DNA sequence: CATTAGA
DNA sequence: TCTAATG
């Protein structure tokens, strides 16, 4: 956690460099387990060699780390900290829709820049052109007070549609978050639970909601249940008009709501730790359901919930408030 | 780890 | 169809 912190940090510069300046997948898939076993070790390496009687730490680490223990630094590290061209890498990446394939792509083209995306906007497609058109916004934290004003107008909208929709913001936000990156909102309907067909317009008729009065400004992608988009607070009576944010809504069977509307709103630690519990519990847990152990190894069979205490109740714990859910 | 765009 | 990008 610190004992072996810059070795776990100069690995994973490592390991990142190779999945994205270069296409190095293993050594990258390398560099990552390595961090990883580095991590957990119960002391002060005080070599390559000692390192080196780890897991995954061949002699190529074991080296990089000697000199890293040696000098504060690595030239490698260096050298790649300073290269144009895997520094443009890094960058292009930002924009929304840019992952290290067409990063590559447009170096290559000789589009480092954000002014070189603009000239270029035709080699762009629609999600990076949005991605592009609010790069500032989207790199822009959302005020939990904003998170407030959102939750509300969508949950009014969703409302009015239908009154039997059920919405949830999770995220952080859920857990009490001063601020948050993006909304995420689940959502759900008793017309629509893993069997009962679909219901498509069930997701479509929201967007359309929230469009029709301007919440929702961008689509970035429109499925039958996973809508990924770009909103924004009715800017007041002028001299303030609002960044524009990302958000995303998606359709859950009912039948599956709390479990994913757990999961979703984290922490990833009070997650996994729950989640953990089950199983002792006699359980299982994830993203859609619950299903109770059978000694043979496993087992299956969903138990009903109908609220995020079914959940807390059959691995019987104690209702942790999302406030609490940190870990 | 599953859903969407896209070519 | 595959492959990339998000979360
Ligand atoms: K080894
Ligand atoms: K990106």
């Amino acid at each position: 956690e610190t004992l072996n912190g810059g070795i776990t940090d100069m690995l994973t510069e490592l390991a990142n460099f190779e999945k994205n300046v270069s296409q190095a997948i293993h050594k990258y898939n390398a560099y990552r387990k390595a961090a990883s076993v580095i991590a957990k070790y119960p002391h002060k390496i005080k070599s390559g060699a000692e390192a080196k009687k780890l897991p995954g730490v061949g002699t190529k680490i074991a080296e990089k780390i000697d000199e890293f223990l040696a000098t504060g630094k690595l030239r490698k590290l260096e050298k790649i900290r300073q290269d144009d061209t895997s520094s443009s890498i890094n960058f292009l990446t930002r924009v929304s829709g840019i992952g290290p394939s067409a990063a590559r792509k447009f170096v290559d083209e000789g589009i480092k820049t954000l002014e070189d995306l603009r000239k270029n906007e035709d080699k762009l497609n629609h999600h990076q052109r949005i991605g592009l058109k609010y790069f500032g916004d989207f790199e822009k934290r959302i005020p939990r007070e904003e998170m407030l004003q959102m939750q509300d107008i969508v949950l009014n909208e969703v409302k009015k549609v239908d009154s039997e929709y059920i919405a949830t913001v999770c995220g952080s936000f859920r857990r009490g978050a001063e601020s948050s990156g993006d909304m995420d909102v689940l959502l759900t309907h008793p017309s629509f639970t893993s069997e009962s067909t679909k219901q498509p317009k069930l997701l479509h008729q929201v967007v359309e909601q929230l469009q029709k009065v301007h919440f929702i400004t961008d689509t970035l992608s429109k499925g039958e249940t996973k809508f990924m988009g770009v909103c924004q607070l009715p800017s007041k009576n002028d001299e303030k008009e609002y960044p524009h944010r990302r958000i995303d809504i998606r359709l859950i069977p009912k039948d599956q709501y709390y479990c994913g509307v757990l999961y979703f709103t984290g922490s990833d630690i009070f997650n996994k730790n729950m989640r953990a519990h089950a199983l002792e519990k006699g359980f299982t847990i994830n993203e859609y359901t619950i299903r109770p152990l059978g000694v043979t190894g496993v087992a299956g069979e969903p138990l009903p919930v109908d609220s995020e205490k079914d959940i807390f109740d059959y691995i019987q714990w104690k209702y942790r408030e999302p406030k609490d859910r940190s870990e």
